[PDB]
């Protein structure tokens, strides 16, 4: 049974979001709809994404490093073409543990917002030893046009996966062969005190080839999983900052995904259907479907407004549903 | 909430490769037995609901608002630089003001002149900006991050949280170094080990390094059953690509609870289903073997190893079934 897959402490703290591995407060609505494939199953054991169900590392062996000048304090750049991953066993794409997002450009020396930031170096292929003077907080993302006028891609087919300094290294490296090494925690990118929107957007998320869409379904929507996440521009902001929030989503809980990995669920949901839960609040409730995708959905219709889980109190299984059947939204 | 069965706590996934270590998060693949005993109380919580600890069952960021930055150097780039504050000022901890949710129970060995020290927890950051949160931004870099005395110029590691200090100090050199009177640290809390070339060191920490507040109790051997740590491969910095079954040697980390254990500890009150002088008993059976692991009351995993310290391989694991309590004068069967 499906059952067992959201359960009260998923939801009420002890939760984390597949994407950041941030502390699960809220859930986040998308009437437009929207994909996920990386560090995402269905419920038929299967990911469409090149990472596991846990938060590894990112490691490639063979990319271009450069930086655009002298030697320090310096932009520095690496990046590889997709598909070229070839140590990780789920996917060539990317390494295990990329971020599934866009990488943007700079604005003229203003760093981009909303770019996935890890931190991380280049290292030499001889050896494995880093070019220690190469660490900084990096953007990390799909790309065309690198290393020097990157726009973002949301397609892993012919595209680049690119890593840029944001800010200047010690000392740079031009190496026409280097390796990749950068932590799977991310923070967001932005400059000066504000927050931005909860990130990655719809339009910024990077799927595979035949990853399937969440699209709405009426009034019901498919919805992620917001934590608060760090931002490069005011890195001391956490929840409830004077300077606003920042908010990183996920399209699961990162125990769902486990448990979807560990177990085939193919015989207990059917296209078309829901597993569906109540959420009971102080003072009301609220249904959240499963369909076999591995998507969640909620019947918040055209509002993208978050939903603060401060207040729920529990969690109760209802059973499968037809996924026309308008989910409950009683608060 | 209270639960009447601790059997749930270890279940076969925890060690077939989706548990991970509490205190590098690293995919569980060994048990390393600990003859001598061992302590240790960050990350790590007891049947009571309680940890001794400074973090929670959680890996996020380790953030400090109030310490001192400062370099050495003739000029300001490509220096290395220290960032340190006292213990007991992370105020902004709900857990405990002794160090920043995060901060790693390892002790931080000095260094200089070009060299780097074997062993040391590693993790990346940067200082910041008190008045308005904006990071120092040249100050990114590899920072090794523990509890010292002496702190700037004559840092020595520390095993005490009481009259210590907390120290990062960047093991390569930041673009542009800060001296400020003010600073904040801010670092990821997944670590590396500190190295020099290709090798990899012993397991980190080893049990003479690990940093423990007051009252934390010990997991000291009761005839043949030692305590246990689990281990899984982690990254070091001399050889950063090295992974499992590396040719230049494989780095184990050892944390004391696999982390989804925590976690349930620390969400449900198990004080009524086992006490002083018992231990909850499994049986793990391998394609060729089987042996018993037991948990008693403050949190503490062992084996009947007796004086072995090898490290006890999880590839061949095939399940984990619960047994039940049992007295810790009884010796864990040990059958590889």
């Amino acid at each position: 049974s499906p059952a067992g897959l959201l359960t009260t402490p998923v939801l009420t703290g002890a939760g984390s979001d597949n994407r950041w591995g941030a502390q699960i407060v809220a859930l986040q609505p998308v009437p437009s709809g929207f994909s996920t494939c990386n560090r995402h199953w269905n419920l038929n054991g299967s990911t469409f994404g090149w990472s596991s169900p846990r938060f590894s590392d990112i490691d490639h062996p063979r990319g271009n490093a450069s930086y655009t000048g002298g030697s320090t304090n310096v932009i520095e750049t690496w990046y590889a073409n997709t598909g070229t991953a070839t140590n990780n066993p789920i996917s060539n794409i990317a390494p295990d543990g990329f971020p599934d997002m866009g990488a943007i450009g700079f604005s003229g020396q203003t760093i981009p917002t909303g770019g996935w930031v890890g931190f991380g170096e280049v290292w030499n292929v001889a050896n494995g030893s880093p070019y220690n003077g190469t660490v900084q907080a990096y953007e990390l993302g799909f790309a065309t046009g690198a290393p020097n006028s990157i726009n973002p891609a949301t397609t892993t087919v012919g595209t680049q996966i690119v890593a840029k300094s944001i800010y200047g290294v010690a000392i740079g490296q031009n190496q026409q062969t280097a390796g990749l090494f950068v932590l799977s925690t991310g923070i967001v990118s932005t400059s000066g005190p504000n927050a931005t929107t909860y990130t990655p957007q719809p339009n910024s998320i990077v799927v595979a080839p035949g990853t399937p869409a969440a699209a709405p379904i009426g009034r019901n929507v498919p919805v992620m999983f917001s934590g608060v996440i760090r931002r490069a521009g005011d890195i001391n902001a956490g929840a409830g900052s004077v300077n606003g929030t920042q908010y990183g989503v996920g399209s699961q809980p990162i125990s769902v995904t486990l448990q979807l990995s560990l177990t085939n669920y193919s015989s207990s949901l059917q296209p078309g259907q829901f597993f569906v839960w109540q959420l009971n609040f102080a003072s009301g409730f609220l249904e959240i479907g499963l369909n076999v995708d591995g998507y969640f959905y909620i019947g918040a219709g055209a509002s993208s407004n978050m939903i603060e889980l401060t207040e729920l109190i529990d969690v109760r299984p209802v059973g499968v549903r037809p996924n026309t059947s308008t989910l409950v939204f009683n608060l």
